């Protein structure tokens, strides 16, 4: 029937298309996409056609594109013969006459101007979109990609790359009309079929029954099922499987949870940051926290004093008089994260002593390993200390982690995360070992590479249902961007104004109340 | 023309299907498997064909099977029109015109005698083939399942399930003609294409192409795409993994490895006992030096003695003088695990000592909170501790591990391992701690879980390339039983005669060299 498919590249939040007659951005891995995917075809005594205004033949130079044949739609350029690679018609309609009849052209491309797009679309000339999404907005546009029309469901969404600090994706979106998400399902009727009835026959009995692929209306963006590569789909899918096989268990704050044992994440940190866009994330607060770490420091005051309270809770005087350590002062937390990160097995006073020299650095000597012998397979941090967890405020919870020098040259992280909050503090977690492996990487000369998150009890706060539903119906837009300022010395030295947020343009932020 | 599929249940390595005229066993779960598929179809205006021989006919007792109708062979049965559920044949070939007519049948299945298998497959009339494989041997059998032709290809292996004890699982054939392993691709040409593409132009820079799908040459019977849901696949998997994406690195021990980072298995302990059976495992030794770890002891001679050299290479003279602890007995190993399980941040002085009192109980802590806090979100057990690597013949290699009752009353474990030898460690880990849940499991009154291992450095020494190819050569079998035939009061009561191994009939055992 020949296959007519938009090709674009628009803004995140605008679709912005152009300004001033040219596009608002320079990015060539873009243009080698747009060159890849126009010039793809099978046979090899054909060619393909890319429909495009005027306006944008102008803009491209009137120049041709090789191998392939420019149609230009304009009510005023001359029919010449000039160039065959190189044709004019008077309206969008009669150009798509490419189909009845030149056997000569295999594929049809509209490749755009707005006014180009708006009418393919308006006539339901197109059967799929190929869209770059482009991290790039509060700039110039006057030229946009029209609404994708609802008959239209994005079935491919590639990871975020990055150019120029330029966070992007490539999505694919295909019209479906007439008539599960499981890959392994659906492909041969025969195994489905028999897994279905091996399923009914033992219970539980089956693994897989205790791993059931989630229901749609719980499996976000669901219409995508053989290309979630977007990193982020690596959290919103652990979210569903915990919404869909969640055993209902009640624990020591009072809020019952839905918790399954022992799922893993991973994000790729070379090409973007993962800073789940679905939500917006406060990440000043994870940095404080992070730097506060690093300095072995324990005194919750130190946080809320530059307006950060995730440790007000766990640290009030009504809650450690109930854990037993009535004694502390407000906001002493006791040896947690950090304490154990530059002392470890150190014997804990109070918040206001002074512990240089006590206890062992792992941190200091996690640098010097990577540093001296990159490729010793010992690079670990650990919290975990059996003689001081009666003293911690709460017992640590991303417990444990492995750092892995690339030939590449790129720093990668493996967290284990005994416990984990997947409204709450997973999101947290995975921004932050995301910037202490960059930090990490700076000093030590190196990239950042890949993390990944190992979690032993993953759960739902049963009070955070309707907003993690809420968050499932929103699709994720790119990763941003994140780069450091200045090269530090000292990996103490970070200092907020240091970080370079680039391109985040997440959804409204989502209300969640964390349990004490 | 419609689907003629076989329906067997035959012994894993004779597949031996009948004695003097009965079956070899008694498993209900494969006779409602057989029902199900017998009985699946979409018309309901039609019924299916269960062609057997006579032999078989009387074996069942000369009934009809409800809602289906069973054709029988037999040169001297009388063709009656008595019972319009049953009917008779003179030869194979003469029935199969339940194809040519009786659109009432909707499909034929051939329900066996190994006198009308042998002849169906030889005469070309089988499309596919349900095979259930009994982990039986060592008993007498009569009759048995032809050898699979190879025209036919294995798509689909179950997980191992048990009855009485009896290891089992089903597996489907399909008949090949003419005509990528990957299971996301080959969805959609667009998609696929579009990730070749982005795969083309950012190279090494598109996550996706730091973990390529191993090529077919070296994953375990790649006909298998979309059913590899045998769990002895996570390892072999694995394998793939690293023999496609490991990079080529040196370490400490002068063997070159390939390496990749942040991998996962995961292994069911409901049905089965993970002991791979693609090669024979010394299970023995395991449990020799889990009991030891569990007694807190680090004298390595208690091994040796008990004729266990695993312990040796790390334990000599030579070796524990290299890494300056000379001042040692041979084979005083420091405090490693075990001194960790028990006495955690316990002075360690020599292994003759005298340790009760000393460090922290992890283990004993461990089974008190399983049994009066299941839901507890810190059962965790860790074996590293920054303050005593030094004095370590070696650093812990399965670092920490958590676990986790289930409201089913299940204990599942996690463990995470730092560095990996897959082809010397892997098997011997899998099945350590498989055990040690086994036997937590009993001590605290619950059943085993599931198993879940995550990994930091994967790797595969240089010099196991020859045999863990050879390995990848071998199809999975399916996994054994493992049973306690005591209930022991104290965990440190466990003893090799309290394990009975039951169905294990692994491959031939493959010579690996270990790296010191
Ligand atoms: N990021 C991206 O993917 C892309 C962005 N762009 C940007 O978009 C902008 C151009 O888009 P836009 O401004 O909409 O201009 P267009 O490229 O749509 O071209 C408009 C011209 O096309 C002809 N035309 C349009 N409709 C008709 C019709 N119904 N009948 C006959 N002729 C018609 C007219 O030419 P005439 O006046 O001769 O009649 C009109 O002037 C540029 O800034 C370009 O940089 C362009 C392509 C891709
Ligand atoms: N594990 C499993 O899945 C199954 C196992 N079994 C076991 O297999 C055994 C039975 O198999 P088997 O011993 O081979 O006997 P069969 O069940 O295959 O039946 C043999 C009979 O079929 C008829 N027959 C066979 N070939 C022809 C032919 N060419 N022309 C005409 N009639 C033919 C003959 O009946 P006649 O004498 O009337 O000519 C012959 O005696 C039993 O022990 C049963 O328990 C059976 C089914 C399934
Ligand atoms: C992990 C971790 C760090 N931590 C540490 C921390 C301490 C105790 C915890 N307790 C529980 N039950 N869950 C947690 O995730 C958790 C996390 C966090 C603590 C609180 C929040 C939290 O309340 N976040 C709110 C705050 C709003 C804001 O940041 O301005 C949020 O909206 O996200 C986040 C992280
Ligand atoms: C994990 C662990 C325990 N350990 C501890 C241990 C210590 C150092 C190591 N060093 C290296 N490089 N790899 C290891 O797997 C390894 C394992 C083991 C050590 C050796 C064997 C081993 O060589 N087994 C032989 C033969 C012994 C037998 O037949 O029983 C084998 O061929 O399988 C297994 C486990
Ligand atoms: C019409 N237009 C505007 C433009 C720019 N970027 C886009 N990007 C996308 N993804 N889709 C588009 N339709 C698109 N269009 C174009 C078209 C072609 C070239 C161009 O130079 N193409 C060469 C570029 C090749 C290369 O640089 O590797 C080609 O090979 O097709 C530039 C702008
Ligand atoms: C021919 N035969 C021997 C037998 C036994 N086990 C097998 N198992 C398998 N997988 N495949 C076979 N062909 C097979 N055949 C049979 C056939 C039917 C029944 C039988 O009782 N079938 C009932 C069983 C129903 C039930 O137990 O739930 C049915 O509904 O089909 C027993 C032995
Ligand atoms: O870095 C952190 C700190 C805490 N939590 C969450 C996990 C649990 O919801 C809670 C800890 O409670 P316990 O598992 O100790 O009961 O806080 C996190 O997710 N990440
Ligand atoms: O349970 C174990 C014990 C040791 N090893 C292997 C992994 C490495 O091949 C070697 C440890 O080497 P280093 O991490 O110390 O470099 O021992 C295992 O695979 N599993």
């Amino acid at each position: 029937e020949k296959n007519v498919s938009i090709v674009v590249a628009a803004s995140v939040l605008s679709s912005g298309i152009g300004i001033n007659g040219q596009l608002p951005w320079s990015i060539s891995e873009d243009l080698k996409f747009f060159s890849k995917i126009t010039n793809n075809k099978c046979d090899s005594n054909k060619k393909n056609a890319l429909i495009m205004g005027r306006k944008t033949w102008d803009s491209i130079g009137r120049r041709p594109l090789k191998n392939r044949i420019i149609v230009v739609i304009s009510s005023s350029l001359p029919q010449d013969e000039a160039d065959p690679n190189v044709v004019v018609f008077r309206n969008l309609e009669d150009s798509i006459e490419n189909l009845m009849n030149d056997d000569s052209i295999e594929n049809i491309f509209v490749c755009g101007g707005e006014s180009i797009y708006r009418d393919a679309l308006k006539d339901n000339f197109v059967d799929r979109i190929y869209l770059t999404r482009v991290a790039l907005e509060d700039i110039e546009f006057d030229t946009y990609f029209p609404e994708i029309p609802e008959t239209f469901l994005p079935v491919y969404m590639s990871q975020t790359f990055c150019t120029k600090n330029i966070s992007y994706d490539f999505m694919i979106f295909e019209k479906q009309e007439k008539k599960n998400c499981d890959p392994a399902r659906g492909q041969l009727k025969s195994i489905d079929d028999t897994v279905d009835l091996l399923g009914e026959i033992f219970g539980i009995r089956k693994m897989g029954n205790r791993h059931k692929f989630p229901k749609e209306e719980i499996y976000n963006t669901p219409s995508i099922r053989f290309g979630r590569e977007h990193y982020e789909f690596q959290y919103l899918d652990l979210l569903s499987r915990v919404l869909e096989n969640g055993a209902y268990r009640e624990n020591r704050t009072g809020i019952s949870t839905y918790s399954i044992f022992g799922q893993m994440m991973r994000f790729d940190m070379r090409e973007s940051f993962p800073l789940l866009t679905t939500k917006k994330v406060a990440i000043r607060g994870i940095f404080e926290e992070l730097i506060w770490f690093i300095k072995g420091d324990t005194n919750g005051n130190h946080l809320i004093e530059k307006k950060v309270y995730i440790w007000s809770g766990n640290g009030s005087k009504e809650y450690l008089e109930r854990i037993g350590l009535g004694h502390r002062e407000e906001n002493d937390l006791g040896p947690i994260y950090g304490f154990q990160w530059r002392h470890y097995n150190g014997e804990y006073k109070t918040m206001h002593d002074d512990y240089t020299g006590v206890g062992v650095d792992q941190l200091a000597k996690l640098i010097e390993t990577l540093k001296n012998n990159p490729k010793d397979r010992r690079h670990i941090l650990t919290a975990w200390n059996p003689s001081a967890l009666s003293q911690m405020a709460l017992p640590p919870c991303h417990v444990l982690s492995q750092y892995y020098v690339t030939n590449d040259n790129c720093l990668s992280c493996n967290l284990y995360q005994r416990s984990c909050d997947l409204g709450l503090g997973s999101p947290f977690n995975i921004a932050s070992y995301a910037i202490l492996t960059m930090m990490l990487a700076q000093v030590c000369g190196y990239e950042p590479g890949e993390l990944a998150i190992f979690i032993g009890d993953a759960h739902i706060y049963e009070n955070h249902l309707t907003q993690l539903k809420e968050q499932l119906s929103r699709t994720p837009r790119p990763f941003p961007q994140l780069k450091f300022k200045r090269k530090v010395e000292n990996i103490e030295d970070f200092k907020w104004e240091d970080i370079e947020l680039i391109g985040y343009y997440p959804y409204p932020t989502i209300k969640m109340d964390m349990a004490v």
